């Protein structure tokens, strides 16, 4: 057994497969930061830090002795617990195809939104710097009319061309802004296709953890997600009616390049 | 070239070998912590932290989300710069065997004493916990008479037997206490041989960075020195008369077991 | 060692690779003349001239003796010096991925803009004739409305068809004009795509060293860039805090055909 105590859960193999499939499917559709960030692959639960390669002066009074200390970013562990009824678990073996996995879907939505909220807006209680507050480019204001949003995106593209950052540009929209863009037309054809012709092999991302919008280069050396443990399901507890489980991820995140993104502020 | 800019120093190969030999020889005789601590070998300049395997609660307000952060110890870099005259360097090629390497000897003494001072007494400006302030055993008082020091060492051995720690025991003495023990007899034979019969395949260490004395088990799982870069000579600067160099080490240190050492207080 | 004194710079290999990558990446995105001009490849630092194949009468008073002198264009050397802090250089070996290379980016922008300014507008202090002042076609005036710029480009295309120059036509825009064209629509679709349908396998170039715009044939025998030394990084000087470096290029440039370009004047 490992720290996920999976062999102690009263859950047969095919019920495990269904819980896993709902977790993976819901998590993947709600993660947006992984599509724009270099993802150093999962290196295990035991890894704890990624260095920034910077040092810091340490106070010393010994004559002729200089002390530095390295600076790292310690990995955060995210955990979302969820409770599953044992009747759905047991009904999998009777041939049910409609067992209630809505708690695992809610947990996968919560952990995906927490991961994108750490990557995009930072987590200051742990010293994670997000892409949006670390951007050195000023925020281009989102207009209240959706017919001017393509002009705001072209202004952000001219900002990124002006500061010397060229690559494929992805545009991450918040759920409200993605909704406004998906439910609007300008000359008979939708505003999402007004946006997708400006990008040119960059994509338009629904980012439900974002607030406004974010234009970002997928140049490929600017943001680093250091995944320790990828999305894993663990066991916590059970009684006669329910099994208590959790989802878990460990990672560090480093936003190296400040200039390669333009926030679109609400 | 690497971060030690050795190929830019105006120092021929055989002068480099003499500086290296004086540095290694002086450093090894003055290090005492490496003889009692498990030394995980040099893993390079790039390593920056060793995990403690402990986590810490991070403040979060998202419903159903728990955030932890790993806890590591960031490596410290020690640097001792020293200046060598170019006349000694150049005289090596004329066949001199008495070139002045006293600055490198002073630098090696300083960096060895800084390393043992970090291991034994801690470095609180960097969060290194030393063996002596981390000891859970109370301090056995060193008597002012050197004829009672063997009784203090036997009392410390009974402390270590009482708390259930048995292995070969090493006894690290400060330079003043090592001097008092080496310059004293009790029944015609020296007090260092009164001490060495109590230890029984443990050794008596001269530890010039210590203040009083320290009895410690070499059981072999209690203290971990995580060497990043071992003792290296780097180049800094030169003028027509002198070359400015430095010695460098990077390491983390973890004192796992609090109970396996008894301080002997002055 | 060669005239770039690279082996004397206190810069390790991987820091050199990062400086090189930033220099190449910034230089390539800011050069526009190399995309329209035949580039005779780099022949080395030692080459000094390219002939124009024309001669000139020399004054002689000897009876029955005619003296001519060949006419060449001497290569120019461009040098942009930049200073890099040694802390960024040294942090590369500690695993930093955010070392400050903004000085090399500013230097690469400056040397790319100087090269395009020599190719496009000439360098009269060295006798380089640019494409724009050497054009025998009159300037088609850029309208102040961006909705008429496609009509100005069609007028310039009819000029080039009228003087008998047909090939793929590229359109080089200044940064202001490229910005106005990228941030504008005419019937729901951008003005850059109004321009790109007139060209027909010719491209639309952002040329930040240009003033107005320039339509030009890539017929393929009209303009010759004779590269002596391609973009190279050299070492100049260093102190304890910074290394002084430079970027360098050597080239001659010949604009053979006057008729194959139409300037679009501001």
């Amino acid at each position: 057994v490992n720290n996920l105590y999976r062999e102690l859960a009263p859950i047969p193999g095919p019920a495990w497969a269904e819980i896993e499939e709902e977790a993976r499917r819901t998590f993947k559709r709600n993660i947006a930061g992984r599509r724009i960030v270099d993802v150093a692959g999962p290196t295990g639960f035991e890894t704890s830090a990624v260095t920034t390669g910077h040092i810091r002066d340490v106070q010393s009074e010994t004559s002729g002795l200089q002390v530095k200390q390295r600076i790292v970013q310690e990995y955060i562990e995210l955990r979302t617990p969820f409770t599953v009824t044992r009747q759905a678990i047991d009904d999998v073996a009777r041939g049910s195809g409609d067992s209630d996995w809505q708690p695992v879907k809610d947990a996968a939505t919560t952990i995906a939104m927490a991961e994108d909220r750490a990557i995009l807006h930072g987590l200051d209680a742990a010293g994670i710097g997000g892409i949006v507050p670390g951007s050195s480019n000023a925020a281009v204001a989102i207009p209240d009319a959706v017919e001017d949003f393509a002009d705001a995106v072209a202004q952000a593209l001219s900002v990124l061309r002006t500061v010397g950052v060229d690559g494929p540009y992805s545009l991450l929209l918040s759920s409200a802004e993605y909704t406004k863009v998906s439910e609007s037309t300008d000359h008979g054809y939708p505003i999402r296709e007004h946006l997708s012709r400006q990008l040119g092999a960059g994509e338009i991302i629904w980012a439900p953890a974002l607030e406004g919008a974010l234009l970002v280069s997928t140049r490929g050396g600017d943001y680093e997600l250091h995944l320790g443990q990828d999305l894993s399901i663990g066991y916590y507890s059970h009684d006669s009616e329910t099994v208590e489980l959790y989802l878990q991820e460990t990672f560090g995140f480093l936003a190296l390049t400040d200039e390669s993104s333009v926030p679109l502020s609400l």
